[PDB]
């Protein structure tokens, strides 16, 4: 609804925060046309002449990632503006602790259960408000989730996969690898991986096992294996999530009101080594 079309003397770069195929994440500085106010950001410049899309085109996709700041959700990230040179620089609030993925890598044996349920329950509920803002994310995974605070998460890229036009299979529904159908179930599935990454403090999943073999072992009915800190009760939602008929996985509704329940007593539900306190 409202898109800020950032001329690049309004902001400035600092710092390289991450690279990749994708292009490269800098830490920087905005300052607003009608503003005296300096505003730490997050820019991502992504890699020249990727796409096809006309620049009006870009503007249509970035419009719609915009509008998801109303009537907006606080576990969804929000689209300051985008600056369109040569490049596209998508620009958004600096979250200083960068992504799930790193953090739970990172502070594995500093995390409790409470921690761990209360991000599924964060991440369910943004994920919950996209498909009420009727938007396929098509990319939900650990590196897609940023920290805000620790006890604070939120979803990023959503749109940017639509904006483009190393494709993630191991995070796809069996359908979305098979035919290229991504509908809100096939971000159930890509759910339940997230899930199991976070469960397994960042681990890679089916590590070893090609891409390309991907699709035939999931209809052999081998899925990711059960985390050594899960009970039956928590890995059975994420086994739901990775069912080959979409309509029987559950909603995102549902998972919010599970993983709720499990943070109301979560000692009882993940066993991990620390939280005896
Ligand atoms: C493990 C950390 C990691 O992999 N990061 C990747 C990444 N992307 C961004 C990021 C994302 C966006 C963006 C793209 N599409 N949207 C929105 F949904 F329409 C957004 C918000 C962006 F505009 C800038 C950007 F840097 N980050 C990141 C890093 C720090 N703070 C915010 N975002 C990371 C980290």
């Amino acid at each position: 609804a409202l898109l800020r079309i950032l001329k690049e003397t309004e902001f400035k770069k600092i710092k390289v925060l991450g690279s990749g195929a994708f292009g490269t994440v800098y830490k920087g500085l905005w300052i607003p046309e009608g503003e005296k106010v300096k505003i730490p950001v997050a820019i991502k410049e992504l890699r020249e002449a990727t796409s096809p899309k006309a620049n009006k085109e870009i503007l249509d996709e970035a419009y719609v990632m915009a509008s998801v700041d109303n009537p907006g959700n606080p576990h969804v990230c929000r689209l300051l503006g985008i600056c369109l040179t040569s490049t596209v620089q998508l620009i958004t609030q600096l979250m200083p602790f960068g992504c799930l993925l790193d953090y739970v890598r990172e502070h594995k044996d500093n995390i409790g259960s409470q921690y761990l349920l209360n991000w599924c329950v964060q991440i369910a509920k943004g994920m919950n408000y996209l498909e009420d803002r009727r938007l396929v994310h098509r990319d939900l995974a650990a590196r897609n989730v940023l920290v805000k605070t620790p006890q604070h998460v939120k979803i990023t890229d959503f749109g940017l996969a639509k904006l483009l036009g190393k494709v993630p299979i191991k995070w796809m529904a069996l359908e979305s690898i098979l035919h290229r159908i991504y509908t809100h179930q096939s971000d159930v599935w890509s759910y339940g991986v997230t899930v199991w990454e976070l469960m397994t403090f960042g681990s890679k999943p089916y590590d070893g096992i090609p891409a390309s073999e991907i699709s035939s072992i999931l209809e052999k009915g081998e899925r990711l294996p059960q985390p050594p800190i899960c009970t039956i009760d928590v890995y059975m939602i994420m086994r739901k999530c990775w069912m080959i008929d979409a309509d029987s996985r559950p909603k995102f509704r549902e998972l919010i009101i599970e993983f709720s329940k499990m943070a109301r007593d979560p000692q009882r539900y993940l066993v991990i080594q620390g939280d005896e306190r």
